[PDB]
């Protein structure tokens, strides 16, 4: 709307501690181990370079990754995003910027998903290389791999996913 268009606020390089709350607008700061929260409203964040934290709530939030090395893992470390509350089975992801390997188990460079309900978490990343090839690393806070679709996650792989 022309009163406003929903622009992501855009934070710092620091580790940003900020919240979006039920405004429809949402934070986006790339470096740092950011700490962002937005609860309500649809929400647009992307959590940059670093292992981040990043709840969203309730709504159809996009939470988008062109951050790429800004999400990968080593066995020396990993800078992920962990992302927090979204599961109304409905929540877009967004990872096609990244291009994304692919879910082919883990193997043959793609990505593997898992869910762990003790974690209550849904985590995907790969493992067939680490030294050889470090891999990304994604978490979010669900159980939303039961509701794997297009519609939940956008890709830009040669094949489906
Ligand atoms: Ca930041
Ligand atoms: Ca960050
Ligand atoms: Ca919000
Ligand atoms: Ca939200
Ligand atoms: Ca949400
Ligand atoms: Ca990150």
């Amino acid at each position: 709307d022309p009163s406003a268009e929903a622009q992501p606020i855009v934070g710092s390089d620091l580790d940003d501690q900020l919240h979006g709350t039920l405004l429809g607008e949402e934070i986006s700061g790339g470096g740092g181990a950011d700490q962002l929260y937005g609860y309500g409203g649809g929400d647009l964040l992307d959590g940059g370079a670093g292992r981040d934290r990043l709840t969203g709530g309730e709504g159809a939030d996009t939470f988008r990754f062109a951050l790429r090395e800004d999400s990968q893992r080593s066995a020396a470390g990993t800078f992920s995003d962990l992302i927090l509350d979204f599961d109304p089975t409905q929540d877009k992801l967004d990872v096609s910027a990244l291009g994304f390997t692919g879910l082919g188990n883990g193997y043959a460079g793609t990505l593997a998903v898992s869910v762990s309900d003790d974690g209550t978490r849904t985590y995907l990343k790969s493992y067939e290389t680490d030294a050889e090839g470090r891999s990304f690393e994604v978490s979010l806070q669900g159980n939303h791999a039961a509701a794997l679709s297009a519609d939940n996650i956008l890709f830009a792989t040669p094949v489906p996913v």
